[PDB]
RNA sequence: UUUUCC
């Protein structure tokens, strides 16, 4: 419908280079069904519009509720990349309709890493590591609540630093002990709570 | 080496 369109669309950032609108649609339609989020027969995603030069897509869904549920996919890995799923900036919650997803997608780690006591900074990462591989490095210590690898906005190349938050606050110091000061060729990892060196 | 339209 006309009034609900703003509540039926999502921004998806950090998309794989060269991805087609059809490949993106198939990915989300399958994940929605496999995750138990699809609320009827047929495809929940109606269309995808990609901006190739700017590296983002907008999904359009058939229903308000399926759009909300799909927010739970924020951080899902697609061709090595953490998809950044967000509301359009002009989105306004409707009356009687929920704002936040009610389901959890197993193994999907949010990209939203708020400043907090145990948010970690990881600097000095080799730039050839993609989001998936950096996430795996950190997951070795324990499950993550949130993670983002910082990329150049124009080229898509990793800038070699990331932020994360472990589910268990006590894993923070274990990751620091295991990674801080690790030498990788010309780089030396700096792993510390992000508050220590933030601007 | 402190997360990017209609
Ligand atoms: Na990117
Ligand atoms: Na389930
Ligand atoms: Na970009
Ligand atoms: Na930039």
């Amino acid at each position: 419908s006309q009034m609900t369109r703003q509540a039926r669309r999502l921004y998806v950032g950090n998309i794989p280079f060269g991805i087609t609108e059809e490949a993106m649609m198939d990915f989300f339609n399958a994940q929605m069904r496999l995750g138990g989020l699809t609320q009827a027969p047929g495809n929940p995603v109606l269309a995808v519009q990609i901006n190739q030069d700017k590296n983002f897509a907008f999904l359009e869904f058939r229903s308000v509720d399926e759009t909300t549920q799909a927010m739970a996919f924020d951080g899902i890995i697609f061709q090595g990349q953490s998809l950044k799923i967000r509301r359009p900036h002009d989105y306004q919650p409707l009356p009687g309709m929920s704002e936040n997803p009610s389901v959890y997608v197993p193994g999907v780690v949010s990209t939203v890493v708020p400043d907090s006591a145990h948010k970690l900074f990881i600097g000095g990462l080799p730039n050839y590591l993609n989001d998936d591989q950096v996430k795996e490095l950190l997951t070795s210590f324990g499950p993550l609540k949130a993670f983002n690898l910082v990329k150049d906005s124009a080229t898509g190349l990793s800038k070699g630093y990331a932020f994360c938050e472990y589910v268990d606050i006590n894993v923070t110091d274990q990751a620091i002990a295991g990674l801080n000061g690790m030498q990788l060729g010309d780089k030396k990892l700096l792993v510390q709570r992000a508050s220590v060196g933030a601007k």
